[PDB]
């Protein structure tokens, strides 16, 4: 993203995304069942909005808000999530509709008839990949409570392809040192094009790294089929102190099934179910069969934690990820993605289409410079650290971004089916917390020593 052109077409596919997810709704399902991991759909493109009038409008010229009464009600920080909910505190569909196509035409203005500062564009990047951080997560919300898949989205999966190759294997990466994140703004003059980056890549640095071995697949649905089978959920010797306890919690198994709530003990990953001896997997609003080298999704970090006891491999760090992924060395060239440095939305499953049901053999364009496959797209890969800053770390012009949810959460790397390609890279970095079933996460093993 440089052009002009190009952050405008981001605009309008961005907007279009917001506008297919709430109006392709009823009345009756506008106002969602609660969930601590969803949100109402019409506030969160009122939120997403509000992120241009405060870090682009108001930011550069001294704009006023739309409405300065809702400049309190949009804010992440202050509106609390139980109280989001209200049906007198914030706009209906229309106006809040309303409100996103003026911003957007202010944006487009913007862009179109004010220069292009370095500061700008870093501003128009920021904003834009904001929204879409929030169509992500308007998208599984859907998931979550059940309703029907987003309009935009090919759920029922990459049909043909179906062919698990000979790929599956191992990749043994040699020692040596190693590049690991991104440039610091204050350093570079492409702060705002060809080192862009959110404050949680930055500052860059150089790690000695020990050879590893690392599977060039994704765990596949089954693989961890044998691991239930062999009683994996029964079997405590597998699971951590905090897995244990997160064994042991009475939930709705029911949630988003439109059935009344059953509650109990997790014993499969939450979206599975056996019917009549095969195992079926809750896609949206329907229930459809698990293909077996499709990669497991929407699992948690206990769940994979067990399952590479059980299988005698490991979890990889985020640092071994990212070595496995770009293999950027001190003094070589430079790769953001592991094809490249240029984006084709084409070797990747993300901006919401096959949504996970991929064969994890798949995308061999996306192959990375050891072999690893899939890395970046189908779903979030859990690592084994906890997010943490970079030494040296700066907080961003929005400085609540990655400092609320340190330590607290592990880091997840590579990119969602859910999740749009405009914003990913190597360098990238999620936060998720380990108890977590809703968001759209994987894993793939590690080589023991
Ligand atoms: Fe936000
Ligand atoms: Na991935």
């Amino acid at each position: 993203m440089n052009d002009r052109e190009s952050l405008i077409q981001a605009l309008h596919h961005t907007r279009d995304r917001v506008k297919d997810l709430v109006c392709s709704l009823r009345e009756d399902q506008l106002s969602v069942p609660y969930h601590p991991g969803v949100n109402p759909p019409v506030w969160e493109m009122g939120h997403s909005t509000f992120f241009y009038e405060v870090f682009v409008l108001n930011w550069l010229d001294g704009t006023p808000s739309y409405d300065p009464s809702m400049d309190d009600l949009w804010d992440s920080f202050h509106m609390d999530h139980e109280d989001r909910w209200s049906k007198t505190l914030f706009p209906s569909r229309e106006d809040t509709l309303a409100y996103m196509d003026t911003i957007i035409q202010r944006m487009e203005d913007r862009i179109r008839n004010q220069p292009l500062t370095d500061e700008a564009l870093y501003l128009y990047r920021y904003a834009i990949y904001h929204q879409n951080m929030h169509v992500e997560s308007m998208t599984w919300c859907r998931q979550t409570v059940g309703y029907p898949a987003p309009p935009f989205a090919e759920p029922k999966g990459l049909t043909g392809e179906g062919v698990d190759q000979d790929a599956r294997g191992d990749a043994t990466i040699p020692a040596g040192r190693y590049l690991i994140g991104l440039p610091a703004n204050r350093d570079s003059d492409a702060y705002a094009t060809e080192d862009f980056g959110f404050d949680n890549e930055k500052p860059a640095f150089e790690v000695d790294m020990p050879e590893f071995s690392i599977s060039r697949t994704l765990v596949t649905n089954g693989e961890f089929q044998k691991f239930v089978e062999e009683g994996g959920y029964e079997r405590p010797e597998f699971w951590s102190q905090g897995g244990r306890k997160w064994l042991e919690r009475e939930i709705n198994l029911n949630f988003g099934s439109g059935e009344p709530p059953l509650m109990g003990r997790q014993t499969h990953p939450f979206h599975w179910r056996k019917r009549d001896g095969r195992w079926y997997e809750r896609v949206f609003d329907q229930w459809l069969p698990l293909e077996p080298g499709h990669p497991v999704k929407q699992i948690s970090y206990w769940e994979a934690e067990a399952f590479c006891a059980w299988a005698g491999r490991r979890l990889p760090s985020e640092y071994e990820w990212e070595v496995a992924a770009l293999a950027n060395k001190p003094g070589e060239e430079r790769r953001r993605y592991p094809w490249g440095n240029e984006m084709d939305p084409a070797k990747l499953d993300m901006d919401q289409r096959y949504m996970g049901r991929v064969p994890v053999t798949a995308f061999p364009a996306g192959e990375s410079p050891f072999g690893c496959r899939q890395m970046l797209g189908t779903v979030w890969e859990w690592t084994g650290n906890q997010f943490m800053p970079y030494d040296g770390f700066s907080v961003d012009m929005y400085p609540f971004y990655s400092t609320l949810q340190f330590a607290t959460h592990k880091t997840t790397k590579g990119g969602g089916c859910a999740a749009s390609s405009m914003l990913i890279r190597g360098t990238y970095r999620n936060f998720y917390h380990p108890d977590r079933c809703d968001v759209y996460t994987g894993f793939r093993t590690c080589a023991l020593s």
